[PDB]
């Protein structure tokens, strides 16, 4: 049997939302992408013996002034909130996006996963692992660091959001 679940991937511009999603879906790293308008993939994945049809909504980068789109606040089973460990701006912005998201969804509990991407860029890192982890803990959210170059880290991100969604019955 298969379960159908819809996941939105959100964050600031150029944090690697598309590259992470593509690494998961297609198993390859894309060196340069167009800025996203909106893409949607359906990917088969098994989590704890359960097969899922994952509908993955890869969204346009938002900044702190972006209206959080209402279409992403209904009928979504899980959220992946992505920043880059190389960008302080992306980290400030993900805090704003999170607040707007929580406003939109209202009194329904939603699974949220915070992801610090581009961890392979050691020389450009400006955010520690610990600051990301502390933020996730304050949100009661899952936390992982990832690299879109590293297939296992991308797979782990999508498995984890599913694990978290399942916990909410
Ligand atoms: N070294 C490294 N580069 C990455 C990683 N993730 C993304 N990039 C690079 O960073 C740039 C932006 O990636 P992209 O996936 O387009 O980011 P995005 O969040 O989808 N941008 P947008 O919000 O405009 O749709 C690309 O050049 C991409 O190859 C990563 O984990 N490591
Ligand atoms: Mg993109």
């Amino acid at each position: 049997q298969s379960k159908s679940r819809k996941i939105a991937i959100l964050g600031y511009r150029s944090v690697g939302k598309s590259s992470l999603t593509i690494q998961f879906v297609e198993g390859q790293f894309v060196d340069s992408n167009d800025p996203t308008i909106e893409n949607t993939f359906t990917k088969l994945i098994t989590v704890n013996g359960q097969e899922y049809h994952l509908q993955l909504v890869d969204t346009a980068g938002q900044d702190e002034y972006s209206i959080f789109p209402q279409t992403y606040s209904i009928d979504i089973n899980g959220y992946i909130l992505v920043y880059s460990v190389t960008s302080i701006k992306s980290f400030e912005v993900i805090k704003v996006i999170h607040g707007k998201l929580l406003d939109m969804v209202g009194k329904v509990q939603i699974p949220i996963m915070l992801v610090g991407n581009k961890k392979d860029l050691h020389m450009e890192r400006v955010i520690s692992y610990e600051e990301g982890k502390a933020l996730a803990e304050s949100w009661n959210a899952a936390f992982l660091e990832s690299s879109a170059k590293e297939n296992q880290t991308a797979v782990d991100v999508f498995r984890r959001i599913i694990l978290e969604a399942e916990k909410l019955e």
